[PDB]
Parts: C-alpha cells; sequence; structure tokens
C-alpha cells in the first residue's frame, strides 16, 4: 500500500464525484495534513490556472501525471472540445491518474497514455493524428525537460506561439533546460516566482513561448 494509493483513497472517502474542485481540495488537504507529495499544489496551481485561462489552449500535452492533480487542474479549465494528452510512464500512477480524472468527471477531456515521453512523443502525429500542440506542461524527471523540448521540436509538434510551462525551475531545479530556453532566440521566457507545494520554500514556473525555427 503506497502513498499514492492512500491519496486516491482519501479523495474517494472525502471528495464529491463530478466535482473537480472538491478533488483538488481533498488532495491538498491530505498532502498538507497527512503526507507531503509532489503535486504542483495550490500556490503554483493558481498560476497555472491564470496561464491556461489567458491562452485558452485547444490541445495541451502534460509530461508526468503522477496522481493526476495537475491533469484535474488543467482539464477543468479547458473549453468545450479542447483536449489534454498526458504521459505517465509508471503504470500504477497512470491508473491512479485515470481513476482521479474519472472521479472528477473529466475523462472525456483527457487521454492518459501509460508510457515514457521519449517513446510516445514520436508517435503523436501518426498514431494520435496530432498536428501541433498549443501548450506543454513539463513536470516529469527534471533532467528530461531539455531532452524532451528538443524532441518535441524535432518531431514538428511545436508551432510559433506554443506555450511551454515548466514546474520546479528553482527546486529541485532544471538547470540545463532553464539556461537553454533563456539563452535561445527560439523561446521568449517569463518567470513566475511561487512556492514549493505545501512548503514555505521558493519555487517557480517558467513560461517559454516557442518562436519557430
Ligand atoms: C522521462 N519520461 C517520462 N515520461 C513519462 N512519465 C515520466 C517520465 N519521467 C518521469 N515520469 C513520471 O513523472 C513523475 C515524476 C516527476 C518528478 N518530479 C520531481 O522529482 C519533483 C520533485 C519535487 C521535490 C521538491 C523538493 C524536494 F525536497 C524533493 C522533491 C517537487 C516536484 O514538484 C517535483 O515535480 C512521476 O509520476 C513519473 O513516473
Ligand atoms: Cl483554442
Ligand atoms: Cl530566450
Ligand atoms: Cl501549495
Ligand atoms: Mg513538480
Amino acid at each position: 500500500d503506497t502513498k499514492e494509493q492512500r491519496i486516491l483513497r482519501y479523495v474517494q472517502q472525502n471528495a464529491k464525484p463530478g466535482d473537480p474542485q472538491s478533488v483538488l481540495e481533498a488532495i491538498d488537504t491530505y498532502c498538507t495534513q497527512k503526507e507531503w507529495a509532489m503535486n504542483v499544489g495550490d500556490a503554483k496551481g493558481q498560476i497555472m490556472d491564470a496561464v491556461i485561462r489567458e491562452y485558452s489552449p485547444s490541445l495541451v500535452l502534460e509530461l508526468g501525471a503522477y496522481c493526476g492533480y495537475s491533469a484535474v487542474r488543467m482539464a477543468r479549465l479547458l473549453q468545450p472540445g479542447a483536449r489534454l494528452l498526458t504521459m505517465e510512464m509508471n503504470p500504477d500512477y497512470a491508473a491512479i491518474t485515470q481513476q482521479m480524472l474519472n472521479f472528477a468527471g473529466l475523462q472525456d477531456k483527457v487521454t492518459i497514455l501509460n508510457g515514457a515521453s521519449q517513446d510516445l512523443i514520436p508517435q503523436l502525429k501518426k498514431k494520435y493524428d496530432v498536428d501541433t500542440l498549443d501548450m506543454v506542461f513539463l513536470d516529469h524527471w527534471k533532467d528530461r525537460y531539455l531532452p524532451d523540448t528538443l524532441l518535441l521540436e524535432k518531431c514538428g509538434l511545436l508551432r510559433k506561439g506554443t506555450v511551454l510551462l515548466a514546474d520546479n525551475v528553482i527546486v529541485p531545479g532544471t538547470p540545463d533546460f532553464l539556461a537553454y530556453v533563456r539563452g535561445s532566440s527560439s523561446f521568449e521566457c517569463t518567470h513566475y516566482s511561487s512556492y514549493l507545494e505545501y512548503m514555505k520554500v521558493v519555487d517557480g514556473l517558467e513560461k517559454a513561448i516557442y518562436q519557430g525555427p
């Protein structure tokens, strides 16, 4: 019995089916009062919400679902017909994420793919009929942010204007990615200072808007 399964059970015992805000609240409660977990959390989540509402993306890719917190967060703000694709390599976590989304009533807006981003990204055009992505949320292994950004470009999945939004650019940090996007003429970057989930420790999100090749 794992921490992730305990979070899911707590949501099943304390939230309301079909109510995404009650799911977010239950997770945040559990992780504040019982056991910390690496969800984006409410402080950074509010910044994500503001960014999503600003750009109104039709197709979002999430790298690293974990328990599904950010997938609930983002999916609840998508317009009718807009979609989220989320990649999660750990089969147990993929199942928790799907169950979380089902409980929240958001399943029609999301596709949870159980595999590693480096294997799945090259399949998005052929298998999933994706043209380009409007937004990418990076929240998987930190040493994979830069490799996967470069892969997304190689596969033709970024357009002029695609919004990348990266968690944890301060803690744990993603130093190669952050240096790269800030130094590159192909990205216009904005830093949003915030706090590590459930902690009084500075963290931040980076927005990096692709400018084309
Ligand atoms: C590499 N390709 C991949 N493709 C698909 N899924 C992938 C994946 N890599 C990892 N994953 C999945 O993403 C998730 C991993 C995320 C890694 N996150 C962190 O390490 C992390 C770590 C902290 C953290 C902060 C402070 C601290 F003291 C300790 C930890 C905070 C966060 O917000 C984090 O996001 C898991 O669900 C994992 O199975
Ligand atoms: Cl749109
Ligand atoms: Cl730049
Ligand atoms: Cl928080
Ligand atoms: Mg994170």
